[PDB]
Formats: C-alpha cells, sequence, structure tokens
C-alpha cells in the first residue's frame, strides 16, 4: 500500500479484475501566437472522451484534466488508466502539504475524483511508442485525440 498519498488503496500497476482500461491525454502547443490544448480519454481504438481546452492552457493542466475526466467517468467502477504524464502521476499518487500555488482548481478537482471509482489503478506508460501493444495503441489515441480536438477548436471546424 503505497505511502503519502490521497485515496489509500490506490495502485500503480494494473488491477487484474479492472472493467475498463483507458488511456488519458492532454495536448498543448503554440498556433497563431497562443497556446492552445485538448484532454482525451481513450481505449486502443475508441475515443471515450475529448474535448478542447482553453486557450493558455498548459500541458501539465490538460493532463489533470484528462485524468480526472476518466475517474468521473469510471465511478462505481474498476479502473486502470495509463497516462504518460509523469506530473498528473505524481499528482494522483503524492499528497502535497501546502497551499496548491498553480492549477489548483484542476488539482482539487482531480483529488476528488480519485475516489470515485470503486477500485483504482493509474498508471504511467511512456508516450509516443511504436509499437502495435496494447499500451503502445492506447496510449498514440489518447494523444490523437487530444491533439485532434485541440486543433479543430482552434481552426473553428
Ligand atoms: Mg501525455
Amino acid at each position: 500500500a503505497e505511502t503519502h498519498g490521497t485515496r489509500p488503496d490506490l495502485t500503480d500497476q494494473p488491477i487484474p479484475d479492472a472493467d475498463y482500461t483507458w488511456y488519458t491525454d492532454g495536448s498543448s502547443f503554440l498556433q497563431e501566437g497562443q497556446r492552445r490544448a485538448g484532454a482525451a480519454v481513450t481505449t486502443e481504438t475508441e475515443v471515450i472522451w475529448a474535448r478542447a481546452l482553453p486557450a493558455g492552457t498548459s500541458a501539465q493542466r490538460a493532463e489533470l484534466i484528462a485524468l480526472t475526466q476518466a475517474l468521473k467517468m469510471a465511478e462505481g467502477k474498476k479502473l486502470n488508466v495509463y497516462t504518460d504524464s509523469r506530473y498528473a502521476f505524481a499528482t494522483a499518487h503524492v499528497h502535497s502539504e501546502g497551499r496548491e500555488i498553480k492549477n489548483k482548481n484542476e488539482i482539487l478537482a482531480l483529488l476528488k475524483a480519485l475516489f470515485l471509482p470503486k477500485r483504482l489503478s493509474i498508471i504511467h506508460c511512456p508516450g509516443h511508442q511504436k509499437g502495435n501493444s496494447a499500451e503502445a495503441r492506447g496510449n498514440r489515441m489518447a494523444d490523437q485525440a487530444a491533439r485532434e480536438a485541440a486543433m479543430k477548436a482552434v481552426l473553428e471546424t
């Protein structure tokens, strides 16, 4: 059992009896001078949810938002969720003591959402993998979906 965490039964390895295995990604890039962002939750082949986010949204914030959405949609179910964000992983797994100086709203929302799934593992996966393994395909799908959502919104459709 992890220590100095927020949800005592949270693990970082896949649970055998998971209902859902999902992949999250937050995308942030510069376009026409401003920072743009998107977030997504996917399986290897399906987009469960993807949205463009407000201008100025950092990649870190987008990653928190994507992970939060996965937790919300998995309320009452057993979830393995993969993120390639070290920031989102650490925010979910390690409790901090001080006032949150950045992303305070998104951190609070994530911490609340941790408690929604019946059982939960938040797992790190490498990003930009070339394989056709489940993790490679899932992470790729989430990255593509988040970037597509962000691009479509900036271009207006
Ligand atoms: Mg990512």
